C-alpha cells in the first residue's frame, strides 16, 4: 500500500490551487441532515491503524508515485517536494491531528464527527489529500446505523409479541459474505454489523475486530451448522427427505439451519419435517432447535404460510402477550430478500397473524452489507477554516440550488446541551466555553495513534435505550 | 490473508452434509435471467485466481489459526482438519481445483455458463463449494463492467446522432468513485472494471491492480487532468471565488482543467465570472488544454441545460453537420453529481430535444458507476449441478416452487456458438455430442496454478461496442 497513490487523481495537483502563504487547512466530516436521524460513530480506528499510522512515506513510495502521475496525467504536476519534506522531517510521519466523537457514539444528523488539521505550516496541502482514505468512513458508519435501526424494529417486536428482548442481539444473521465487492469490505463491513448483533457467518469479520479494535471474548460472532442447496440437492431430487434425515443426525446436539425450498418448501414443511422427520424433530434439545430456513418466494407470505403449516404439524402454546409460539425445538430464519424495509413488513405482519417474534430469525445479505451508499446519510468531508498570511478566515460551501450541501463554519467542536443532547458550534464558539468541554478527542497526531477504543466499548456506546 | 477463514461459517460444515460416497462436485457460475441487462462483462476471475487461490494457500499454522477460531466460533469442534492437512501433505497446500472459464471481456447474454468449478481428487469433494464465497465476490466487477458498458452504448448512441462521430467516446463517463465505495481493495478492482471501457480515472487504486494482474502495453491503463474541488476554491474566501478561477486556469493554462463552480452560485458564476470578468483567460486557451466547467449540485438534467444556455449567449456558439449547437473547444462541462445510468440517459436525451450537441457534455460518476451495485442486479449465482456419488454422475439442481426464476441448470455444462452467432449453455453433458463448435469455456485454474490469463489490451478488445 502506497498513500501517496490512495487519494483521487485531481487532490495530487491541490497544492497549486490553494492561496499562496496558506499555513492551516482545517477540515470536517459530517452526515449532513436533511429516516436515520442518528449515526453509529464506527470504523476510524480501523483507517487509522491500517493505512496512516506510522512510517507511510518512503524514497521509493515517492518515485513509485512520481513515476505513475507523469504518465497518468502525462505532465509533471506531482508534488515531490511536499512529500520529501515529510520523509526528511519526520521520518515519513503525517504531521497531521485528527479529533474524533468516541467510536460506538450514537450522534443526530448535521454534527462534527471528526476533524482534520495539518500540524505543519508546510504541509497545509496534506489534510485535504487524506479526504479519499478517510471519507471511507462512511461504510462501517453505515452499515453501523442501518444494522441498529434493524435492531430497534426487532427490539420494538420482540419485547410487544414476547415481553422481553431475550435472543435480540441473534435476530439478525450477517449472511452477506458472497455479496459485497470485495475481501477487505467483508470484513470491515462484517464488524460493523457485530456493534449490535452476535450472529455472522462473515468470518473476515473476527479477525478485524480482534486486530484492530480487541474483545474480552475469544471471539465477537457466532454461528451454528447450515446447509445450502448443494449439500441438499446433491442427494437427488427424489431423496430431500434422505438429505434432511442425514443432515439433523449429523448435528443432532447443536442448533441445526436446513433450507427448505429446494423443490417445495410448503411440501417440506408439512409432509418432510411435519410427518416423515417428525419424530428426529420432537426429541431434539431447547439448546439444538432445527431452523427451517426458506429462501424463495414473496418473504412476508412465505413466513406466514410456512408458520400456519408449522402450526398444524407441532404443539404450539400461548405466550404470556397472547402469541402463538412453536416448540422450543422448532425455529424459522427467513434469508432472503430481507433488507429493514422487508425486516419491518414480516414482524408486522407476523403481529397481526398472532405469531411471537420469538418464532423468526433473520439472515440479511446485500441488503445488510452491500446495498449501500455514502448518499444514504450524506457522509460528507468539507474544508471549514484556513490560516493565509497567518489570518484564520471561516470559509464553507453554500450553492444556491441546494441547501442541504451548505457546509459548516470555522473551528468546530461537539458539546452536551443543558438538555443532554448534542450541538455543533461553529466559528471557534466553543473557545467561549458556555457549553463546557469539547467531546471530541485527539485520536491522531504526528504519525501515532493517540487514543483508542475496545469493541467491548464500541458496543456499550452503540446499546439501544429500551 | 487465510483462505480457511475465507467462506461462509456454516461451508465449514458441508463436509459432513454430502451425500457419503461422493467423489466429486461440480459448480457453475451464471447471471441468472430473470430496464433489463441483457449481456454481461465476464471479468475480475483472474485478479480472484492470483490474489487469493493460487500456490501453497495452506500451511500447519493457518489449518491451527483456523480450527481455533472455528472452535469459538461454533462452541464445538466441526472444522475438516482432516480434509485440510490431506491438501497440504498431497499437494502442498495447492487446492486440487480446476476453473474453466470464458475469456474475460467477454459480452455473454444472460442465463449462460460463464465459469465452471470442480474437485480433481475425490478427497476434496467438500472444496468446491469451500470456495464459493471468493469464487462469487466476481459479481462485482462483472457488474460495474458490464454497467460502465451499458453507459457507453448510451454515450455512443447519443454522440454518434448529434455529432455524426464517436471522437473522444472512451474519456466520456470518468470515475470519481474512490471516495463512495466501501474500501481500497473495493476501490482498486472496481475502478478496474470501469477502465475495461473507458480510459478516464481519479480512482487511483485501479492502476495499480491492472498492472500487477493483467498489464497493458500503454504505461498506465488511464488518465486523468487537473480539478479544482470546494477546498481549493473555498479557501480564497467567499468574497474571492474569481482569484480563485483566475489563479488556478493561470497554474494550469497549457492542460485540461476541471473547475467546480457551484460553491456559492453556479448560473452567476457561468455568467459573470467565466462570461465576463475572466472570459479573456477562456477564450485563449488551446483545443488541447480546454475549460472544463463542473456544475456540481441542483436538478442533474435542469443544471446542465441551464449551464449551456449560460454559456451559449456568453461564448461563440457553432451548429455542427448534424445541426446541434457546439460550444467552442477552449470550452467544455462535466456533470459530477448524481449521475448513474438513469440520469445519464436522461441529461443526454434532455441535450438532444434542446439541440445540444453530446460533444459539450462529459459525465462523472462515483457512488452511481462504483458503490450503487448489488449481486442482484445481474442475479450473480453459484450453484452444484453435478456430482458422483458410489461412481455414478447425477444432474442436481434447485426449483423452487413459488420462484421459477432460481431453477438452476443440470449436469456437465458447456458455453457454444450457434449457428447464428449467439450462445448457447449445453446442460446435462450434451456438449459431449459435438453438434456446437468447441466449449468457449478454457482451463484458468488446475492443481495451484494459472493456466490461461489475458493482458488488459485483450479484455478492451473483447468489450468492445460492436459499430
Ligand atoms: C438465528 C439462529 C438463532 C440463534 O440464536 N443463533 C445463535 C446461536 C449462537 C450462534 C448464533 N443462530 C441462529 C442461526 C440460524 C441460521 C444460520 N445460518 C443460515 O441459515 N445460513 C448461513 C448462511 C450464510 C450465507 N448464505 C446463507 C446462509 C444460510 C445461522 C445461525
Ligand atoms: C471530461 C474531460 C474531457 C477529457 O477528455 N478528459 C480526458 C483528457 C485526457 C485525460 C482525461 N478529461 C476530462 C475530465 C474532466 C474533469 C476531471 N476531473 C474532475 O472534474 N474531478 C475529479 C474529481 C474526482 C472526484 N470528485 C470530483 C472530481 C472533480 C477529469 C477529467
Amino acid at each position: 500500500f502506497n498513500i501517496l497513490l490512495a487519494t483521487d487523481s485531481y487532490k495530487v495537483t491541490h497544492y497549486k490551487q490553494y492561496p499562496p502563504n496558506t499555513s492551516k487547512v482545517y477540515s470536517y466530516f459530517e452526515c449532513r441532515e436533511k429516516k436515520y436521524e442518528e449515526t453509529v460513530f464506527y470504523g476510524l480506528q480501523y483507517i487509522l491503524n491500517k493505512y496512516l499510522k506510522g512510517k507511510v512515506v518512503t524514497k521509493e513510495k515517492i518515485q513509485e508515485a512520481k513515476d505513475v502521475y507523469k504518465e497518468h496525467f502525462q505532465d509533471d504536476v506531482f508534488n515531490e517536494k511536499g512529500w520529501n519534506y515529510i520523509l526528511e522531517k519526520y521520518d515519513g510521519h503525517l504531521p497531521i491531528e485528527i479529533k474524533a466523537v468516541p467510536e460506538g457514539f450514537v450522534i443526530p444528523r448535521g454534527n462534527v464527527l471528526f476533524t482534520v488539521e495539518n500540524t505543519d505550516p508546510e504541509c497545509y496541502w496534506l489534510t485535504n489529500w487524506i479526504e479519499t482514505i478517510l471519507v471511507q468512513s462512511w461504510y462501517p458508519i453505515t452499515v453501523a446505523t442501518n444494522s441498529r435501526e434493524q435492531k430497534k424494529i426487532l427490539a420494538k417486536y420482540l419485547l410487544e409479541t414476547s415481553g422481553n428482548l431475550d435472543g435480540l442481539e441473534y435476530k439478525l444473521h450477517d449472511f452477506g459474505y458472497r455479496g459485497v465487492s470485495s475481501q477487505e469490505t467483508a470484513g470491515i463491513g462484517a464488524s460493523a454489523h457485530l456493534v449490535n448483533f452476535k450472529g455472522t457467518d462473515t468470518v473476515a469479520g473476527l479477525a478485524l475486530i480482534k486486530k484492530y479494535y480487541g474483545t474480552k471474548d475469544p471471539v465477537p460472532g457466532y454461528s451454528v451448522p447450515a446447509a445450502e442447496h448443494s449439500t441438499i440437492t446433491a442427494w437427488g431430487k427424489d431423496h430431500e427427505k434422505d438429505a434432511f434425515e442425514h443432515i439433523v443426525t449429523q448435528f443432532s446436539s447443536v442448533p441445526v439451519s436446513v433450507v427448505s425450498d429446494s423443490y417445495d418448501i410448503y411440501n417440506a414443511c408439512e409432509k418432510i419435517w411435519g410427518e416423515d422427520l417428525r419424530h428426529l424433530i420432537v426429541s431434539r434439545s431447547t439448546q439444538a432447535p432445527l431452523i427451517i430456513r426458506p429462501d424463495s418466494g414473496n418473504p412476508l407470505d412465505t413466513v406466514l404460510k410456512v408458520l400456519e403449516i408449522l402450526g398444524k404439524k407441532f404443539p404450539v402454546t400461548e405466550n404470556s402477550k397472547g402469541y402463538k409460539l412453536l416448540p422450543p425445538y422448532l425455529r424459522v430464519i427467513q434469508g432472503d430478500g430481507v433488507d429493514i424495509n422487508t425486516l419491518q413488513e414480516i414482524v408486522e405482519g407476523m403481529k397481526q397473524k398472532m405469531w411471537s417474534i420469538e418464532n423468526i430469525a433473520f439472515g440479511s445479505g446485500g441488503g445488510l452489507l452491500q446495498k449501500l451508499t455514502r448518499d444514504l446519510l450524506n457522509c460528507s468531508f468539507k474544508c471549514s477554516y484556513v490560516v493565509t498570511n497567518g489570518l484564520g478566515i471561516n470559509v464553507f460551501k453554500d450553492p444556491v440550488a441546494d441547501p442541504n450541501k451548505r457546509s459548516k463554519k470555522g473551528r468546530l467542536s461537539l458539546h452536551r446541551t443543558p438538555a443532554g443532547n448534542f450541538v455543533t458550534l461553529e466559528e471557534g464558539k466553543g473557545d467561549l466555553e458556555e457549553y463546557g468541554q469539547d467531546l471530541l478527542h485527539t485520536v491522531f497526531k504526528n504519525g501515532k495513534v493517540t487514543k483508542s477504543y475496545s469493541f467491548d466499548e464500541i458496543r456499550k456506546n452503540a446499546q439501544l435505550n429500551i
